[PDB]
């Protein structure tokens, strides 16, 4: 069961910019602190128990609902440190062994969903927040995920399967490669195809198996990631691993290499 909130439960707002997703919100709850707010009522309510059902550390929470008469609000834990593309970006850079803990914690989350039978569709930088001890949870802050509630650079991730052809359902192995490009620009600390023509040209090159340029790499990246990364790249959907798949090879391979 969800907690239904009021917007008398919140101070109020110091809307913040959610990385390209138009306007959310901080807001203060009186009794239990700092949440976000994105702003038919029983088809809504099903699906926000549904998703308030999504439990685990590594996946931003729904913590509760403000529907009252003109706003919807979804409610959701809020993360310091912003998306994961703003905090690689930042000055003082982070290392090597974070870079693998990060990876695998966005590995956990995946599979986590992937289990509850959710699909994200939209995984990328973006949607991967971060707290001020460098971990991080999934997050679905497009509402990619949902149905009621959506009613009412982004292709860089896309597998090559969706691009120009939205009537095709999305997989678990979508999710794969949105993945593949995130460990790329994990390593490369910018978003790829920074020298692209048009996206229109772009879409048909990716479609074709082009993907971004393991060259722009100029840190150190284990040649085993590299390898992983190109395997969830795979044009053929079939040809990805499933995230337990990469978490069984990965994780050995970080607590042995990376700690
Ligand atoms: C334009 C600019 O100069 N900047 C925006 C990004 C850069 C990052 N910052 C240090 S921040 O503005 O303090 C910040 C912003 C947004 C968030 C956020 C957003 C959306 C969230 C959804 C769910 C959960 N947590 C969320 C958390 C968290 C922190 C500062
Ligand atoms: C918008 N929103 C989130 O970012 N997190 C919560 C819960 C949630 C719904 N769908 C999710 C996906 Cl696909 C991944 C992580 C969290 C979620 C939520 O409602």
């Amino acid at each position: 069961n969800v907690i239904k909130m009021k917007s008398s439960d919140f101070l109020e707002s110091a809307e913040l910019d959610s990385g390209g997703f138009g306007k959310v919100s901080l807001a203060f709850h009186r009794t239990q602190g700092l949440m976000i707010m994105k702003t038919h009522n029983e088809a809504l309510l099903e699906e926000a128990k549904m998703m308030n059902r999504l439990r685990h550390s590594r996946v931003v929470k729904l913590l509760g609902v403000i529907i009252e008469e003109g706003k919807y609000s979804l409610v959701m834990e809020y993360m310091e440190k912003g998306n994961l593309m703003h905090v690689l970006k930042a000055e003082m850079s982070t290392p090597l062994s974070v870079k693998g803990r990060i990876i695998l914690e966005i590995i956990e989350g995946m599979a986590y969903l992937h289990g509850k039978g959710v699909i994200h569709k939209d995984l990328k930088p973006e949607n991967i927040l971060v707290d001020n001890d460098f971990h991080i949870k999934i997050a679905d802050l497009g509402l990619a995920s949902f149905k009621m509630w959506s009613k009412l650079g982004t292709l860089y991730y896309m597998a090559p399967e969706h691009l120009n052809d939205v009537n095709a359902k999305p997989t678990e192995k979508s999710d794969v490669y949105s993945f593949a490009v995130v460990l790329w620009a994990i390593f490369a600390n910018k978003e790829p195809y920074e020298n692209a023509i048009a996206e229109q040209q772009l879409i048909m090159a990716i479609k074709s198996g082009n993907r971004p340029d393991v060259d722009d790499i100029t840190e150190y990246c284990p040649r085993e990631i590299i390898s992983l990364m190109k395997l969830c790249w795979e044009a053929n959907p079939e040809a990805r691993p499933t995230f337990p798949g990469i978490e069984e090879k990965f994780r050995p391979f970080y607590l042995s290499q990376l700690e």
